[PDB]
């Protein structure tokens, strides 16, 4: 197995790889800080100004705060808009300043108790995502990666989601054929 | 739910990414019956379009088939594993030089190939080439199918970006391939 893109040394996949530029920007909060069918990682592969971050219950990083803080950016918390109390602001699209996707990585019992007990997080608007518009690039939960194709569309970032795109389908496609 | 120019599930479909190459060789793909997927021969018409294939026949050869084998522009070849030839009959390891090699492929099971050798008359004052396989590991490969004995033939004709053309088109079929498998 390959150590880069943790592949099967006959199916690697590091030559292909060939970054993209966007306005936008990801956060990637993870529970456990990687296995092999972890998509998340692949965002880092197209965007490598992506940050990612170990999450922690009681002290969080001063890293991570001194980000989410940056007036610089519009940050907004990925996730279903079904989990967001009443007062929660919800929105639909990322308005001028550029976006910073904070992204919630882990399995859903526990990216739903990421959600809701990080008070750093709780004054941030939710965005929900349209799924949709993965139409556009051809592709039909979903994971990570499929999230943030949706999201680059949703910010005019054309020229980095068509190429998460294929670099996500040309991954998916060697992990099936590895498993053979 | 299949594409039918390549054979694979749509959703695994690789037209797109075709490029052709340009090669000095030349393949002539003499097959038993008309297809199967898992058939290479035809990922060399993708990387090679001047390439010829002709259906077999014991009684009847077609005219275009011996026309071509006959053309003094050429050196023809019957690309076979020189253990079943004849004690009288001429074998090579490597394509001459000056004319251009026009390679005469047998397609099918290795019964079938076995067959066609011994009963096609116009094709025994030819001779055998022996193909080097070992020449695979300059494209990262690994008896072997079709199309892995014409990468090898073309390495041996110089013709390397051909060659190596039509080495990723056969990892990136073999690919999908598996994966659309399960
Ligand atoms: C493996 S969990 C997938 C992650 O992607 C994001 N995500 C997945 N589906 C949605 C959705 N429908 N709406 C918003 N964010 C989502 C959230 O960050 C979630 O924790
Ligand atoms: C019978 S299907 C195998 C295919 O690979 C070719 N092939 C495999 N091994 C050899 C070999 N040792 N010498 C010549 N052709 C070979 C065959 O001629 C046919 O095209
Ligand atoms: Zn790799
Ligand atoms: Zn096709």
């Amino acid at each position: 197995r390959c150590q880069r893109c943790l592949l099967p040394e006959k199916l690697c996949l590091c030559s292909t790889i060939t970054p993209a530029q966007a306005k936008s920007r990801f956060c990637l909060l993870m529970f456990d800080t990687m296995k092999p069918s972890n998509t998340g990682r692949l965002i880092a592969d197209i965007l490598p100004d992506t940050v990612a971050f170990q999450w922690s219950r009681t002290e969080p990083s001063q890293d991570l705060l001194d980000l989410v803080q940056n007036p610089y950016y519009q940050p907004m918390v990925v996730f279903p808009a079904s989990y967001a109390d009443e007062q929660r602001e919800v929105i639909f699209t990322p308005p001028g300043k550029p976006p910073l996707f904070i992204m919630l990585d882990g399995t859903w019992p526990e990216a739903r108790k990421m959600f809701r007990k990080s008070p750093y997080l709780d004054n941030l608007p939710v965005i929900s995502v349209d799924l949709s518009r993965l139409s556009a690039y051809r592709l039909r939960q979903y994971c990570t990666a499929e999230v943030a194709i949706a999201l680059l569309d949703m910010a005019g970032d054309t020229g980095a989601a068509a190429g998460l795109g294929e670099h996500f389908t040309r991954f998916k496609t060697r992990y099936l054929a590895g498993k053979t």
